[PDB]
């Protein structure tokens, strides 16, 4: 009842969140000239994301909830991209944690697993950025004032 | 140029803190059912006012300018709170690097102290997150 349709409600948010993530990454990847590791990483996550929402959509198809309708719409952009990248990966964490709860409460244990697995990838990814972060910042600085 | 990148990222963060302050000074008023939460956010609405003023003392020191210009609310806002505090972290960590590179050790200490508050605050949210979600759910399908 309200359990399914709250789960469906948050499933739809995420599906759309994953599409925004996929475009935000598929576009941060385009700007990288100086961090093959960084760039290499984001590319791998653009593919992982595509598989997330497709997983989310299987969950929306299962519970009869519909599948959200697409919306359109000395440079610093790389240091600050790693910063927004990290914050969105935490937006995602929080959301998926709270999905595992809306799934458990709804007794949809299969949905809950999907969500815990997507969650671990966001954690994995977020971890990748905040560790490699410091080097990216420094190299930026040393390069800028060369 | 070391100074002017430090000033540049100091400028961003001041505007960030001022957005943070106005976003929390709003979030804390939507709360009706989470006493600890409301009471925690309030406390940081002011930790925050003490942050940017600190940032400003840094902007004034380095001769840089000071920048210019049922339904979901609760759990979702908790999620955005946690994401922003994490935006902040990253930004203050990068400041600690730019301060250091620029040989402004005292600016760095400030940035490291604000970094500790954002970690402590994001820590408070994600620990208490699971309860807010659970109580929200339970409540809405009584
Ligand atoms: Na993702
Ligand atoms: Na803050």
């Amino acid at each position: 009842g309200q359990s399914r349709e709250r789960l469906v409600k948050w499933l739809q948010d995420a599906y759309a969140m994953e599409k925004e993530a996929e475009t935000m990454m598929a576009a941060m990847a385009s700007r990288i000239e100086h961090y093959p590791e960084l760039k290499r990483r984001i590319e791998q996550h653009v593919e992982e994301t595509q598989q997330q929402s497709a997983g989310v959509q299987r969950c929306l198809e299962l519970l009869n909830g519909s599948i959200p309708t697409a919306k359109g719409m000395m440079t610093d952009e790389v240091t600050k991209g790693v910063g927004i990248s990290y914050a969105f990966e935490h937006l995602e964490i929080a959301s998926y944690r709270a999905l595992v709860v809306a799934a458990r409460s709804a007794g949809e244990q299969e949905v809950a697993q999907i969500c815990e697995d997507i969650l671990q990838q966001e954690i994995e990814m977020a971890e990748w950025l905040i560790e490699h972060q410091e080097a990216i910042v420094v190299a930026f600085l040393e390069r800028e004032q060369l």
